C-alpha cells in the first residue's frame, strides 16, 4: 500500500514546523495541501483541518474543531454528501502521500 500515516503523525504535520509539510485527513485518506499552507500552514484557512481529518467539518462545512474526525464514523449524508465530495476536490486537487490508518 501507500505510506499510511497515522493520526500521531498526520497531526505532525497542522502547519508549524520547519520542513514538516502539511497532510490533511479526508475519509481517512492522508492528502497534501502544503501547496496552499498558507491556508492550512500554521494558523490558517484550515487550521482546525491541519494535523486532522476534517470529513465532518467539511461535510456540514462548520469547520469545527470537534468535527475534525480521522473517521466518517458518523458522517450522515448531509456531510456524506459534502465530505464524500469534498473528497474529490481535495483529492482531484491535492496529491495523497498516503491513507490515515492509526
Amino acid at each position: 500500500g501507500p505510506m499510511e500515516f497515522t493520526a500521531e503523525q498526520l497531526s505532525q504535520y497542522n502547519g508549524t514546523d520547519e520542513s514538516k509539510p502539511i497532510y490533511v485527513a479526508i475519509k481517512g485518506r492522508v492528502f497534501d495541501v502544503t501547496t496552499g499552507k498558507s491556508f492550512y500552514g500554521s494558523g490558517g484557512d484550515y487550521s482546525m483541518f491541519a494535523g486532522k481529518d476534517a470529513s465532518r467539518a467539511l461535510g456540514k462545512m462548520s469547520k469545527n474543531e470537534e468535527d475534525v474526525s480521522p473517521s466518517l464514523e458518523g458522517l450522515t449524508e448531509k456531510e456524506i454528501n459534502t465530505l464524500n465530495d469534498w473528497e474529490t476536490k481535495f483529492e482531484a486537487k491535492y496529491p495523497v502521500v498516503g491513507r490515515v490508518v492509526s
